């Protein structure tokens, strides 16, 4: 049977009997993904030119807040794009916390990399006023989590407790396809994902873990590269192929370079529920309590049988 | 004023005064262009999977049907397939054209950038067309360039005028111009290469990407990228300047990339553009073919950093 | 606020706290009505044409399987198959569906407007879904409407709260609400119906028309429109006012409209609007059906200008 | 072998041996109606609703035209619906050819949904003085070439010249107009007649007589079926297709008709008699018309050869 993101939502909420609020929320960013999407790919981009005589990370944060804050399920909007956390007003509030990157990678986006929408959900815990500090839960806490790719096609993957799963949008209808169901990493892959050209700034258990992927101690092939640059991109390609993807701390930047509420921690989600793993070197990304909306974290993530390879070579410099 | 990818092509042939055969051609294939991006953004999916109850194949036939009919080529070679395809009398024109209908399409199950990429050349030899017509070296082409279908589509189309970029407006189904008569950046601050291969590479490339990591001058060393689709690496090459690389392993004693779809449309489109490109002995657009599908290693970006490269390889004889 | 067409339905169902059903029904359809309308508007034709080298019937496919396949049905009554269609066990809901696909299909060849019409039931028994669950005065809908493909695509969808208008979006593929909570004018200046047949007309049609033409009163004579597209002219009935006809003669004592799938949606649609619909004899919406291709004449529209007409009518007794 | 309008028109100039410039117009109008497309099917309306928390479409439809004609370097003289005074193009633009058109036709019932459509007549300038009104003066015999686009259930542009009426389909995935319907040609007589009857009391006699043929004919034959969307573009498409015939003819108030003659009636006459068809004011061929003023009104009546036939015959026994 064919089946639908709003229509698979639909099902697994009645199934757990919930309010709707959930379904709401996600049917509402489901809404700001096609408008990015759209964006995105350049749409109308004939009447910026003169055909007939604002950007995009912009556009793209403005679509998700209003989608969001209009759904009636928000209380609290985490922004990659905005300084302090967005409190929905008293009217329109809901009972989640939604922490996301509306476009990652668009610094590059002039070169058309592909680039993505990052986002994570979770529940507000208490029943005080809301604040800052409802966002600053650990990764395990969230109930939902996923991102959209817009690459040479759009894909929503969508993480919740039932598992992984993908849908493609049909632009001919706009409608996201349910193409692949309750997807799993493999256990141990063939490509390694991080920029090597900042190589003389590594730890030195990268470097080691690295170079045993170039010159594997035994007869087996060497890993492939890749590294697009894009966390969505490189972090899908994982998932579907397997690997490993690192973006880990130095003593330049001892906590990493990616955010941790909305970049390390919704990826970590999809990872873990696809099987895979993801860790900061010392811990699971999904265990670090956050202080601060836009703290840092270090990740390695992807296949199971490469992170724990990682973790041996960091614990023998540790 | 707005100018379009049709309104573009006419107004320079016009000013040639030529007999409108490449216009027919460039015509054609951008309408495959646009028939390409539409079923790479997966247009009509939902039927596939049940709601009333292969891509590079049909990329092919597109490119291939759009080009016979334009009445403008003779000869025709594919990526995807094994000889020439020789256009039938009474569609003969005097272009010859080859092309990868998408490049980059082993790894799009992960939804990475692909492309389309084109070289034209007018037929050469006076005998009856034959597999021999697309064995031109890349100085003699007439127009090249590429399509990538990345998260927006654009055309890069280079002729003697220089290299312009069109943006597709999914909105009307045009080409729109966006970037004219581009020209990359001396030198860059990104290197592009499948480092997977470091034990296989020879000495000039080790001690070139060394110095990328590890410079002499303290500067500050150069970033990586590499999306591993050929397209998508040489774009960002021309748009952001750098030095992308694709030398022999021990897998590819000759190279990995294909000289007639791959190597040569793209050192057009670098040269065109102010960049070099090099197997490392020769200038690409110097090699003389001998076989349609043979491959070559290519280096290829901004000119500082592929003089920087060809520096260190003569050091190694 | 911004609203959608899922997010609308969705908020009401919540208010109303029932089990879905009609929620995922209501989403099901919205999603067959998208894909009606990328085929209406001919996406994909150049393939057909041979790029690379009936609509009626995808119509009713595309509704047939949404509404199979979204648990919330259990008879199918379509303008497109003689008999009813039994939902298999597994899949069945509650609700009994009548719809017409394509409604104006037999005149797409000029492109007229065409459009998809429905009226949605509850189920009559407590096991065994039968035909005769279809078999239902219009009174009993819970919800009823129609898509227009027109110069735009619209979604106008009636029930218990009233009349609210979603147009397409086709760029992101999303009905957005555009008009909320419409009723129709009380009284309009457009008559709308196929004077062609006027020799067959019943004597109270014939004086009410030459009323429009030659008002006794010195009033501006109405204009005329009849598209020959049901969907069509009652869109523009709503939106304008004025009054719609395709009535009973002695050729046809009950007219050519079907009632399950063309007459009840639009009464229902027009009623929740404030208008009113009549056969002549009754309200559209309390004709008991006997057969689901059974045929009734309508005359809809704007209620001084329907009152003017049952006035007319009563006098030829 | 699949044909696109601009192979197609790229085919017929190759023939020509022309210039190029009427191509290059033809493309320039082929893209304006695509964009023009667009927004009639409200492509980016969620914008407009405020989805990330603005002029209306008859004049974007006359700016899109407007510029794409003034930008192809092929015009010297624009006329639309839409400007009181012809648009005299900038001398660095200048081509040879006068284009008339209207944009956006029916758009005054567009709230509706009802289809909408563009009209557009293509002449060679005539004379060797510096460009003005007075060059946009011709009768449609002087068309070189006229056509319309139909934003109906799908978009199609249809196109007349010399060779014949062709039409051709927008396929919306890949905004291409594809060649369905090759060197098109009328029934001989239909069976629908398009008029707005509402208006019957002002109705000229012979009007009266040939429409009351209709509804109840003489030798007690079936009689025609009614039709009359209200957008010309529409009516006139569905004669073209179906046969039968159309009508916006005078009367006393208007004794020169409605409709317009230089961007509505000439290129429709031009696309009719093309396609094997009629059109008349009924004292004159539509196409022979010597216009004097650009917005001059005419009454119009075509279609199917032997229906234009049957009313000019009642119109000869009222004089
Ligand atoms: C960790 O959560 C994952 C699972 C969940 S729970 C929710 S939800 O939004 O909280 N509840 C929800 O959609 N309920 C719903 C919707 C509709 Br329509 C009908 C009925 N019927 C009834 N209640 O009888 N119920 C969404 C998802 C995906
Ligand atoms: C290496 O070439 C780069 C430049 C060229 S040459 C050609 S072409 O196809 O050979 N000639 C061509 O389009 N002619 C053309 C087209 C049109 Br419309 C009108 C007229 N007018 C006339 N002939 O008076 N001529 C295309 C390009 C891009
Ligand atoms: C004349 O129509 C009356 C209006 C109605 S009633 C229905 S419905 O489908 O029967 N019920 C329905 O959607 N419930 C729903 C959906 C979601 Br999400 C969450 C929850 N929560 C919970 N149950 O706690 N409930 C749809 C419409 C438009
Ligand atoms: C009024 O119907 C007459 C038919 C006509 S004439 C024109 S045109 O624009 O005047 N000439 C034109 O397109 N020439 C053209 C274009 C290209 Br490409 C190549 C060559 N070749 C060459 N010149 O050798 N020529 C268009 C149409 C449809």
């Amino acid at each position: 049977d064919v089946n639908t993101l709003t229509r698979f939502v639909m099902e697994e909420g009645r199934k757990a009997r919930g309010t709707g609020e959930l379904t709401q929320l996600l049917n509402s960013l489901c809404t700001a993904v096609k408008a990015i999407s759209s964006a995105v790919r350049k749409a109308g981009i004939a009447h910026l030119y003169g055909i007939a005589g604002k950007k995009l990370d912009v556009l793209s944060n403005d679509l998700v807040m209003n989608m969001l804050k209009s759904s009636f399920a928000t209380c609290v909007l985490v922004s990659e794009e905005d300084k302090h956390a967005i409190i929905v007003e008293p009217e329109k509030r809901g009972k989640y916390v939604v922490c996301f990157d509306p476009l990652d990678g668009s610094s590059n986006i002039d070169c058309l990399v592909s680039v993505g929408t990052i986002f994570g959900i979770y529940r507000k815990k208490s029943t005080d006023e809301p604040s800052e500090k409802d966002a600053l839960q650990p990764g395990r806490n969230l109930v939902a989590a996923g991102y959209a790719l817009y690459g040479s096609a759009t894909m929503l993957v969508l993480a919740m407790d039932c598992g992984v799963n993908c849908f493609m949008l049909d632009p001919a209808i706009g409608e996201f396809i349910l193409v692949d169901k309750d997807v799993k990493i493999k256990k141990k892959g063939k490509i390694y994902s991080l920029n090597e050209g900042y190589a003389k700034d590594f730890d030195p258990a990268v470097t080691e873990y690295i170079q045993r992927k170039k010159f594997p101690p035994d007869n087996s092939a060497p890993y492939g590269a890749r590294y697009v640059g894009s966390m969505v991109a490189d972090v899908h390609r994982t998932l579907v192929y397997g690997g490993i993807f690192l973006y880990p701390a130095n003593k330049k930047s001892p906590n990493g370079k990616l955010r941790l509420l909305y970049e390390c921690n919704p990826m970590a989600y999809v990872m873990e529920k696809a099987g895979g793993m993801a860790t900061t070197g010392k811990e699971a990304v999904l265990d670090v309590i956050p202080t601060d909306i836009h703290q840092r974290a270090p990740v390695i993530l992807g296949s199971p049988d490469d992170v724990l390879e990682f973790l041996k070579v960091y614990e023998k410099h540790s």
